[PDB]
């Protein structure tokens, strides 16, 4: 799948907001995806920051909304919505060694219940750790959640918001 690449270090408001551009051009926000292969029902997007960590998001290309994840080694997937999605995710980040897929679900209420959120450069600098961690134990739930809407927000919202005002 194509590969867009952002890093916090250095972010400047133009590098922001022409990564969020890449992530648009390649958005086809219809009801559901379907009739797209899974080929390129998908969009990548690494992230790293200043401790040079990086995790890598798996976005659907139809909603922008992040699919799940990969740090290191290790995948993890929120619980497909159904079985389309359910067979699509498993051809995503093949050659990891370790996948799981959560038993919730990654819509904003769900995370918001787990979370039990200041957005910036900062935040999602933290977040980006917070995911990666979490593939060692070192990320409790609540924080993986926090830092699953703060990449949320940043990054799906920000391009289908674009996007939707690109459509006038």
């Amino acid at each position: 799948y194509p590969i867009i690449n952002f890093t916090t270090a250095g972010a400047t408001v133009q590098s922001y907001t022409n990564f969020i551009r890449a992530v648009r051009g390649r958005l086809t926000v219809l009801p559901n995806c379907v009739g797209l292969p899974i080929n390129q029902r998908f969009i990548l997007v690494e992230l790293s920051n200043h401790a040079e960590l990086s995790v890598t998001l798996a976005l659907n290309v139809c909603n922008a909304y992040v699919v799940g994840y990969r740090a290191g080694n290790s995948a993890y997937f929120f619980h497909p919505d159904n079985q389309e999605d359910a067979e699509a995710i498993t051809h995503l980040f093949t050659d990891v060694q370790n996948r799981y897929t959560f038993a919730f679900g990654g819509n904003y209420d769900r995370l918001e219940q787990l979370a039990g959120i200041e957005l910036g450069n900062g935040p999602l600098e933290e977040a980006i750790s917070a995911l990666y961690y979490y593939s060692t134990g070192g990320t409790q739930l609540p924080t993986l959640a926090r830092s699953f809407i703060i990449c949320i927000q940043m990054i799906s919202e920000a391009a289908r918001f674009q996007y939707i005002e690109g459509e006038m």
